[PDB]
RNA sequence: UGUAUAUA
C-alpha cells in the first residue's frame, strides 16, 4: 500500500495537502522514484522552513544514495540535499557516493547530482570529488556525461586542483589533439584554456600549435583553436596570424578554419590586422589578388566581409582599391550580388 | 550563401 499510497495521490493530490515529508519517513525509496512522489520531496524541501522535517528523511536520502542518483526522477531529490542551506549535509551525502563516483560520472542521471554537489560544495569536497575522477579522467573527458562532470570541475575548482586535467590533456604526444577533435573532449581543451593559469595551459597550447593546421579545420578543432586566439598570450596570436597569413587563401575557403581568420580578425591587434589584409591584397602577379579570388567563396567571403567591419579606416581603403576594379565581374559569382550589397556602405566613397 | 554540449 505503499504503491496504493501513491496511486492515491496520482489520483487525489488533493489528499497530500496535510502531507509532510516526516511521514514518508521508511518510504522515501518508492516515493524518490516515482514522478508524483519526487515532485512531492522536492516541492516540501524547497517549501518547508522547518530544519527537523528535512533532516528526517536525510538518512533515508543517504542509504538510497546509490539507488536514486542515476534514477530518472531520483536524481532530483538528491539534488536538493546539495543545495546551499544544506551545508551540514554535504559531506555525509558525499561520503554515501565517494566510492561510486568513478561509475556516475559516466551515467546522465548521476552526472548531474555530480555537477551539483561540485557548483555547491566547498574546495576540501570537492578535491575529494576528483580524487576519484582521477581514476577514470581520460575516458571521463570523451564521454558525453563525464566531459559535463569535467567541464563543471574546471570551472568550479581553482586551477592548482586540476592539474592532473592538464596532465591528462599532456599524457602522450597525440592526445590534445585526440581531444581537439572529439565532440566532448574539446569542451575539456576549451575550459582549461578559460580557466587555468598560463603556467597550466602554455605546454597545451604548444602541443595544439604542433598540429595547428589539421586542428583549425576540425569541425570541434576550430573552436578550440578560437579559443587559443581569445586566452592565449601574444605570442601565440602572433604565431597564429602568421600561419592564416601565410596561408589566406588555403585558411579561407575550407568550412572549419574560416572560422579561424574570422576569431584573428575580432581579436587581433592592428598589426595582427595588417598582416591578414597585407596578405589579401598581395598582387600575386599573374593572378587575382587573393581579396577578390575569396570573395568568390563559399566560405571566404564571410572572411572578406569580416575584414571590412573589423579593420582601420586606412586598411579598409587599401581593401576598398584593391576590390573596386573587380567589382563587374564579382557581381556574376554566386551571390555576387549579395556579397558586395553587403559591402555597398563601404564604395559609396 | 558557412560550424559544435547529458534529465521529468
Ligand atoms: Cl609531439
Amino acid at each position: 500500500t505503499t504503491d496504493d499510497l501513491l496511486t492515491r495521490y496520482r489520483a487525489n493530490p488533493a489528499m497530500m495537502k496535510n502531507l509532510k515529508l516526516s511521514d514518508i519517513r521508511g518510504a522515501l525509496l518508492k516515493f524518490a522514484k516515482d514522478q508524483v512522489g519526487s515532485r512531492f520531496i522536492q516541492q516540501e524541501l524547497a517549501s518547508s522552513k522547518d530544519r527537523f522535517e528535512k533532516d528526517s528523511i536525510f538518512d533515508e536520502v543517504v542509504s538510497n544514495a546509490d539507488e536514486l542518483v542515476d534514477d530518472i526522477f531520483g536524481n532530483y531529490v538528491v539534488q536538493k540535499f546539495f543545495e546551499y542551506g544544506e551545508e551540514r549535509h554535504w559531506a555525509r551525502l558525499v561520503d554515501a557516493i565517494i566510492d561510486r563516483v568513478p561509475e556516475y560520472a559516466f551515467q546522465m542521471y548521476a552526472c548531474r547530482v555530480l555537477q551539483k554537489a561540485l557548483e555547491k560544495i566547498n574546495e576540501p569536497l570537492q578535491i575529494k570529488i576528483l580524487s576519484q575522477i582521477r581514476h577514470v579522467i581520460h575516458r571521463c573527458m570523451k564521454d558525453q556525461n563525464g566531459c559535463r562532470v569535467v567541464q563543471k570541475a574546471i570551472e568550479k575548482v581553482s586551477p592548482q586542483y586540476v592539474q592532473f586535467i592538464v596532465d591528462t590533456l599532456l599524457e602522450s604526444s597525440n592526445t590534445i589533439y585526440e581531444m581537439s577533435v572529439d565532440p566532448y573532449g574539446c569542451r575539456v581543451v576549451q575550459r582549461c584554456l578559460e580557466h587555468c593559469s598560463p603556467s597550466q595551459t602554455k605546454p597545451v597550447i604548444g602541443q595544439i600549435h604542433k598540429r595547428f593546421d589539421e586542428i583549425a579545420n576540425n569541425q570541434y578543432g576550430n573552436y578550440v583553436v578560437q579559443h587559443v586566439i581569445e586566452h592565449g598570450s601574444e605570442e601565440d596570436r602572433m604565431v597564429i596570424v602568421t600561419r592564416v597569413s601565410n596561408n589566406l587563401f588555403e585558411f579561407a575557403t575550407h568550412k572549419y578554419s574560416s572560422n579561424v581568420i574570422e576569431k584573428c580578425l575580432e581579436q587581433g591587434a592592428v598589426y595582427h590586422k595588417s598582416m591578414i589584409v597585407g596578405a589579401a591584397c598581395h598582387h600575386q602577379e599573374g593572378s587575382v589578388p587573393i581579396v577578390v579570388q575569396m570573395m568568390k567563396d563559399q566560405y571566404a567571403n564571410y572572411v572578406v566581409q569580416k575584414m571590412f567591419d573589423q579593420v582601420t579606416s586606412e586598411q579598409r581603403r587599401e581593401l576598398i582599391l584593391t576590390v573596386r576594379p573587380h567589382i563587374p565581374v564579382l557581381r556574376q559569382f554566386p551571390h555576387g550580388k549579395h556579397i558586395l550589397a553587403k559591402l555597398e556602405k563601404y564604395f559609396q566613397k
